[PDB]
């Protein structure tokens, strides 16, 4: 599987086909049809002790890992029941500003979107979580093009070591924090990973405001190749599933 015209999200179900599932991600957001949930918790983003490993090209994104043997980053409150445990972010883009995003919001793609992955702790490891309907919570948040966002540049930076897939880099250090939007308002739902094996275990909260990064930042990302050293040389841009029904489904809003 990946995002070519061969075999691209229109493909997926042949492998996968809970692709035509009940609770699939992403999906559009209609602001209008959302419904304010006054019993929803504000957030709780825990990240100051967070230990960052290591940077990865997998063929499909590059993930920003994390240690998670400890709760060290932590993912609590709002629509979440216990305690989820960061394990890594990653970012999905497009050829264009123009799109990119898997969420979308009353239709409007942005030029790329952030999900911090996170796993239910009650299930002792990731791949257990992902066997369970509230195994994991991803923080999705988006990306418009306009001034540069300073926190993600040490990610752009090392992105020339990881140009191709199976590439891994030292990443330490880094502050996860400096990649969040001022405003923590978000809408939730119930769905699934947006890549193969698309598991239906994903609480998805989707932060409203969006973050900005520079024309120059999404240009680095572009750069990058889904392909192995010494392959045709394939650029990695729109790794993005689009949306997907919500069928018998509700968006709630956790501000009016
Ligand atoms: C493809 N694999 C490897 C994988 C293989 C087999 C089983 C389970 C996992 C992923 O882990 N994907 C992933 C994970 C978390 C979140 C998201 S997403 N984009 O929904 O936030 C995508
Ligand atoms: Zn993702």
């Amino acid at each position: 599987w990946g995002y070519g015209k061969h075999n691209g999200p229109e493909h997926w179900h042949k492998d996968f086909p809970i692709a035509k599932g009940e609770r699939q991600s992403p999906v559009d957001i209609d602001t209008h049809t959302a419904k304010y949930d006054p019993s929803l918790k504000p957030l709780s983003v825990s990240y100051d002790q967070a230990t960052s490993l290591r940077i990865l090209n997998n063929g499909h994104a590059f993930n920003v890992e994390f240690d998670d043997s400890q709760d060290k980053a932590v993912l609590k409150g709002g629509p979440l029941d216990g305690t989820y445990r960061l394990i890594q972010f990653h970012f999905h883009w497009g050829s264009l500003d123009g799109q990119g995003s898997e969420h979308t919001v009353d239709k409007k793609k942005y030029a790329a979107e952030l999900h911090l992955v996170h796993w239910n702790t009650k299930y002792g490891d990731f791949g257990k979580a992902v066997q369970q309907p509230d195994g994991l919570a991803v923080l999705g948040i988006f990306l418009k093009v306009g001034s540069a966002k300073p926190g993600l540049q040490k990610v752009v930076d090392v992105l020339d070591s990881i140009k191709t897939k199976g590439k891994s880099a030292d990443f330490t250090n880094f502050d996860p924090r400096g990649l969040l939007p001022e405003s923590l308002d978000y809408w939730t739902y119930p769905g699934s990973l947006t890549t193969p094996p698309l598991l239906e275990c994903v609480t998805w909260i989707v932060l409203k405001e969006p973050i900005s990064v520079s024309s120059e930042q999404v240009l680095k990302f572009r750069k990058l190749n889904f392909n192995g050293e010494g392959e045709p040389e394939e650029l990695m841009v729109d790794n993005w599933r689009p949306a997907q029904p919500l069928k018998n489904r509700q968006i709630k809003a956790s501000f009016k």
